[PDB]
């Protein structure tokens, strides 16, 4: 219905070439995709996909 | 700090999973596909944020 989409961070690393960090994140069903995170994002965190 | 946003480029219900599927434009270019809440639709925009 309304709710949440959350994705725990498996792996995270800080790659020069990008200007936020890249993280390996685990989606509820157990895919997992690499994506962009917020600054102070560290593995173990949970991060929130929401529409703006 | 800054915020991380990607742009909705394309968005599909799959029976398969419970919550729809996006594939999304980062800032830097690179398109991912991702879960994205129910809602969204091509054109949004989406945070990734911390909980």
């Amino acid at each position: 219905p309304g709710k949440k989409v959350v994705a725990r961070v498996v792996e995270l690393l800080h790659d020069p070439a990008r200007n936020a960090p890249v993280a390996r994140v685990r989606f509820e069903d157990g895919e997992e995709r690499l994506i962009l995170v917020p600054e102070g994002v560290k593995v173990g965190d949970v991060v929130e996909v929401k529409k703006v």
